[PDB]
């Protein structure tokens, strides 16, 4: 039996150094057999935005619209905008989903926050209850793969940005661990600007040498020690 | 005299528990004699998504887009888009930020995000050197007024969503203090969809209350310590 990866990647230019992680990351899973999809969220134009749109049907409650209840509703009567559930298709069958995406203030750009927002509706990935070890893609590995502006030391407890294990929280575990996912350890490729033509080759190499035994990786344990030490 | 407010609405529904929170600051506020301004995200259809539409006329290097590298250079050839830099006037005069959100996986709703990610650009709200206490935005405050579907009790250290001080990070320091705002503690107005309409009630008027005194508050300190001590 093989393995299912689905690449979900948030970048506007195809030779940036995340444009050559995703690359190295098709290739590699490609060549190892397994059956490989990006959703590249720019190119696809895909919508952030929150809204009433996502849901082709009846509006249960017109007058109060409540974005989580029609979301939830509509997930329930197969009515959710076409652009969701296929990647809710996508993610309903990868074994594993990597994240690849530049840091914007900490976090992830909007485009894939509204991947966040819009796909990982309730009924979905998870219900009340049915989230952390009871969410609903248990079963699922999923990893992070991170560009930053700031350097490894400046991402350290001591440094101006504290540990770059700091920022992981809400992604990790306010997110993917929420919806059952097992979070592999995250890949930061650090300061690609700032590297040597050299420095920026061996991230990239670092990272497919990574991925030819990632079946094998356990997952962190994702906790609050993980992340805050304590 | 007097001072300027900038309230960053990220609600659907006027209707909605956000939208009092967000009326009842405008009435105090205005009450109170302060010039207020409300960036009602989702009703201004604001376009969350980084792209080389966010600069006006010919890209510094069309070959290879660099987003941050682009609005940088845009930001000093006043050449971005208007969208943005008609939210960077209200900023820039703004005396206090407000933000106003639903909780969405533990940051803000992407439409919001991308207000940051777009609207912060370098140049406006920081330089190198030019961020932390040196941020450009020195001298201004910023408050996070944010509701949850989760109760005060789960977000405790010990509650199942660890402490609510571990999410704030990547808003609070990695961005708000980056750009050199100082931040008053946030409002938190925990699991409103659960409570009585009473207790609702009650929640709208601690906000307002609170309000009343806004000027006379300390920022709180910025730092890891604050976040995940302790
Ligand atoms: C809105 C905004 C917010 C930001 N917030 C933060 C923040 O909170 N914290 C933070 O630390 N940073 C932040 N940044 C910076 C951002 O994280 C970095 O600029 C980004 O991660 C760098 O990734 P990139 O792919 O765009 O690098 P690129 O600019 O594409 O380039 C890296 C270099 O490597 C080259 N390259 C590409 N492929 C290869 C390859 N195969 N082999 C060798 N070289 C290659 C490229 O041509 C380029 O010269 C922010 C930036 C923006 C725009
Ligand atoms: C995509 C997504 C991700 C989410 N992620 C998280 C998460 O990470 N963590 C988390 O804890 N939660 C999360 N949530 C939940 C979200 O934080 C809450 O649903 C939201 O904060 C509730 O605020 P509201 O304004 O929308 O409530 P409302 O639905 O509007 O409900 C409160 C009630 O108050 C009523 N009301 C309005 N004004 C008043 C008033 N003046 N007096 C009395 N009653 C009034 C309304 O009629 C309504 O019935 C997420 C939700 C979504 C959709
Ligand atoms: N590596 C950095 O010094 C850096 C660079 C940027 N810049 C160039 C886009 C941003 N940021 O924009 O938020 C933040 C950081 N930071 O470390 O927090
Ligand atoms: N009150 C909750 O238990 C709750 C509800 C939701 N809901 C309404 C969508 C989300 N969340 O979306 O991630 C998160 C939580 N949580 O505590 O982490
Ligand atoms: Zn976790
Ligand atoms: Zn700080």
């Amino acid at each position: 039996a093989g393995k299912k990866v689905l690449i979900v990647y948030a970048h506007q230019e195809p030779k940036s150094f995340n444009g050559s992680l995703k690359n190295v990351a098709v290739d590699e899973l490609s060549r190892q057999g397994c059956t490989v999809t990006v959703s590249d969220l720019y190119a696809m134009n895909f919508e952030p935005r929150a809204t009433d749109k996502d849901i082709t049907g009846t509006l249960s409650n017109p007058e109060v619209f409540n974005y989580g209840v029609e979301t939830h509703e509509a997930y329930k009567q197969r009515s959710l905008a076409s652009d969701i559930t296929d990647e809710q298709k996508k993610v309903r069958e990868a074994d594993l989903v990597i994240f690849q995406f530049p840091l914007y203030w900490f976090s992830v750009p909007a485009i894939l926050k509204g991947w966040m927002d819009r796909v990982l509706c309730q009924g979905f990935a998870f219900d009340i209850p049915g989230f952390y070890d009871s969410g609903l893609l248990q079963g699922k590995l999923a990893l992070l793969s991170v560009t930053t502006g700031g350097t490894a030391e400046m991402y350290t407890k001591t440094g101006v940005n504290g540990d770059s294990r700091y920022f992981l929280w809400p992604l990790q575990h306010g997110t993917l661990h929420f919806c059952g996912f097992k979070v592999l350890a995250p890949q930061i490729s650090f300061a690609p600007e700032i590297a040597s033509e050299e420095e920026r080759k061996g991230m990239v190499a670092a990272w497919s040498q990574r991925l030819q035994t990632i079946w094998k990786e356990e997952p962190i344990p994702c906790t609050a020690h993980w992340h805050f030490g304590q």
